[PDB]
């Protein structure tokens, strides 16, 4: 962690909300050592979602529910390597009215989340 480790910059993150809670879509711009706001998406992921690949990149995240704000991303780096990094961070959002009941919850700031090559914390 504290000598061999990858930041990733997250941007302009978004999850449309049916009025049911069900995560319809979500949305985000993901730059680190090898992306340069590289587009990372997905349509009905599930909460918490499968890993899903950002694009044709080696780099690839998770939806799940957060401890202190509502949104937590799982975020992947493939190396070509036997392990891979991996970190989780909370995302805060402003949910705002999307439609017929959605909510659009957006990133205000951007953020940083560090992955690095050891698991998690207990
Ligand atoms: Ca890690
Ligand atoms: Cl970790």
């Amino acid at each position: 962690d504290p000598n061999m480790y990858e930041n990733i910059d997250i941007a302009d993150f978004n999850v449309r909300k049916g009025e049911d809670g069900t995560i319809k879509y979500v949305n985000f711009k993901l730059s680190g050592d090898d992306a340069d706001g590289l587009l990372c998406e997905a349509q009905n992921p599930g909460l918490p979602s499968n890993v899903i690949t950002c694009g044709e990149s080696k780099y690839r995240f998770a939806l799940s529910s957060g401890k202190q704000y509502e949104f937590a991303l799982s975020l992947y780096h493939e190396l070509g390597l036997a392990v891979g990094f991996y970190g989780t961070g909370e995302i805060f959002t402003h949910c705002r009215a999307g439609g017929l009941g959605d909510f659009i919850c957006q990133q205000q700031n951007p953020t940083t989340i560090v992955i690095d090559s050891l698991p998690d914390a207990p």
